[PDB]
């Protein structure tokens, strides 16, 4: 397990331009095209990331490829982040996944208010923590992910993923 098979379990993959769980379209391993409720907004954004003219369907090396560079966002901007790079460097490897995993889902501005969580698990109260972080909107919209998210910043393991 590592965080593109995790992120694979949770976004999917879907080849043509699908509905997000909030509604927004999006395309591949969950890569949100715009907010826009505009179909042929976000058959641009997905021209303009892909490099060609598409018409709302991708080949899966083209899905992975978007994956790779999403991840990577995500990192970097983790380790951009003042409220964020501490927290970070301060986990070991398999808790900076779930760390990756949320700000894959929601982005930065969807975590700003996990102040309270973030000082529990740099503080490493697991349990205190997980019990914080299921306190959000994130956790009741997507309960079953979030859980699977919690219970690897609680166990530190991959117990959530393995079976699937
Ligand atoms: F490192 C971390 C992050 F970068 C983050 F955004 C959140 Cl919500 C976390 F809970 C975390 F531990
Ligand atoms: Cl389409």
């Amino acid at each position: 397990m590592n965080i593109f098979e995790m992120l694979r379990i949770d976004e999917g993959l879907r080849l043509k331009i699908y509905k997000d769980t909030e509604g927004y379209y999006t395309i591949g391993i969950g890569h949100l095209l715009t907010k826009s409720p505009s179909l042929n907004a976000a058959k641009s954004e997905l021209d303009k990331a892909i490099g060609r003219n598409t018409n709302g369907v991708i080949t899966k090396d083209e899905a992975e490829k978007l994956f790779n560079q999403d991840v990577d966002a995500a990192v970097r901007g983790i380790l951009r982040n003042a409220k964020l790079k501490p927290v970070y460097d301060s986990l070991d490897a398999v808790r900076r996944a779930a760390a990756i995993n949320m700000v894959f889902q929601m982005g930065e501005t969807g975590v700003a208010g996990f102040t309270n969580s973030l000082r529990m698990l740099q503080q490493k109260r697991w349990d205190e923590a997980a019990v914080n972080l299921a306190k959000s909107r994130w956790y009741n919209q997507t309960p079953n992910r979030a859980k699977r998210v919690i219970t690897t910043f609680r166990t530190g393991t991959w117990d959530a993923y393995k079976n699937l």
